[PDB]
């Protein structure tokens, strides 16, 4: 499936408005200070219909395991306890998180060999560019 092309190890090389995105979510000053400095590595694995996404950095590490279209519980890096759903739309992996009546969407797409992660919360949009190792 289109999800197979995402498999690999990816390193952050560019970031726009991630602090705005964290501030919109309610991430505090001290975590924002450090998180703005991180250049995470994301490792994406797929085993049959189970997809694993690890995000790793010197600050915080996260891991999620999911199947497309099946809701799962997630505890985000900023300790939101969210209900999450990931689906494929064309070539885009769309990850929607919901908590406390709020919602944010993390979209992953391959563009010219790079992984573009778009983070949307309300009107705030952050774009994170990852390069394959
Ligand atoms: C796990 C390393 C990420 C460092 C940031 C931790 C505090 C902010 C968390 C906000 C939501 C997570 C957004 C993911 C960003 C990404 O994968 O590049």
């Amino acid at each position: 499936s289109m999800a197979d092309a995402f498999v690999g190890t990816w390193k952050l090389v560019d970031s726009k408005n991630f602090d705005d995105y964290m501030k919109s979510l309610g991430v505090g000053f001290a975590t924002r200070q450090v998180a703005s400095m991180t250049k995470p590595t994301t490792i994406i694995e797929k085993n049959g219909d189970t997809i694993t996404i690890k995000t790793q950095s010197t600050f915080k590490n996260t891991e999620i395991n999911f199947q497309l279209g099946i809701e799962f519980d997630e505890v985000t890096a900023d300790d939101r306890k969210v209900k999450s759903l990931v689906t494929l739309d064309g070539g885009k992996l769309i990850h929607v998180q919901k908590w406390n009546g709020q919602e944010t969407t993390l979209t992953r797409e391959l563009v010219d060999g790079k992984l573009i992660l778009t983070l949307t919360h309300g009107s705030v949009v952050s774009t994170r560019t990852y390069e394959k190792e």
